[PDB]
């Protein structure tokens, strides 16, 4: 297992940490949502939660990433939920497919 | 009407407040986006805004929730904007279909 | 080029800055994702990043906006990544098609 801290940013001002697919995978529209492995695991830094979002270059090439919420205390593997929009999409091993954004986790009095 | 404060978190580290559908609804791909009732109303806590996002277990079962922005001062009913991706999806009353994330509302000098 | 500061909010409590299309464009489902011009450019205020999200009235009319991350130091044109869901969608010049949300950019020790 590899932690969040192993992820990298494209540039200092890049909002997201890049997430790569660990397998070669082919996706077609009729397959619907698929969960792609990353080999990267939660949990997140205290007081933060994560959002998985698409990279625009990948979205424009026809692979939609469904935004996903990563809970602060999640300790499982971060998977990318993805669907081919219109056409056959081929993802190669180590391709940068999504990005992880970290956001503040607001406290509320909501019952847990 | 029920306020945000009545919503619940799965767990202390869960980023989202769960949103349930108040009706039994069937969705097919050809129907396009549908607004599902929740019986839950704005407004939000001061200096925050909301984002409606899908639950991953639901996304992977073929129901896409379109991310929605809930404005701080919205006082209407929070509805879930949803679409069946590929197949017929059946939502039962009280099923947890989406989640509400609260985020800080940044001030800017943009004209209003 | 026009900066972010020229954008406007619907109302004081509106989380988003409105983004309008600079061209008349027709979209059909088979076309897949399209990048719509806005004539608005980065960069963003220090310590913030942007998220492009759909307006709910537009989503419910059948035009999906793919959430997009705007990096702090992006200096290019902000484009709206959009797809007609089920039907033919016609976007007119100056129509409000998306919104820009500003969020805090969290610092991490991730290698850049
Ligand atoms: O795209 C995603 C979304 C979620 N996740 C993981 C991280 C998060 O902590 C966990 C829970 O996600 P959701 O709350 O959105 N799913 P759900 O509500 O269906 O499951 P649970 O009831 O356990 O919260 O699933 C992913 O790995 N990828
Ligand atoms: O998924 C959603 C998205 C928005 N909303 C509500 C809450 C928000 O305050 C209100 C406005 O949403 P948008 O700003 O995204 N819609 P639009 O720009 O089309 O309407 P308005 O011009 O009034 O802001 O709609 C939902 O109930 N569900
Ligand atoms: O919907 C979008 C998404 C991104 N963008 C721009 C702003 C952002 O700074 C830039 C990078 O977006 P992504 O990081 O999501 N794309 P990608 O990872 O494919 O490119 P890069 O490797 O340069 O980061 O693209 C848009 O204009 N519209
Ligand atoms: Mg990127
Ligand atoms: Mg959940
Ligand atoms: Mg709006």
């Amino acid at each position: 297992k590899q932690p969040i801290s192993k992820l990298t940013r494209a540039t200092p001002g890049s909002a997201g940490l890049d997430l790569c697919s660990t397998s070669h995978t082919v996706l077609t529209p009729e397959m619907g949502p698929q969960a792609l492995s990353t080999g990267i695991y939660g949990p997140l830094p205290p007081n933060t939660f994560g959002l998985i979002l698409g990279r625009s270059s990948i979205t424009m090439k026809g692979l939609q990433v469904y935004p996903g919420v990563i809970d602060n205390d999640y300790t499982g593997e971060i998977k990318i939920m993805a669907k081919a929009v219109n056409n056959i999409v081929t993802v190669s091993q180590g391709n940068r497919i999504a990005q992880l954004i970290l956001l503040p986790l607001i406290e509320t009095d909501n019952k847990v």
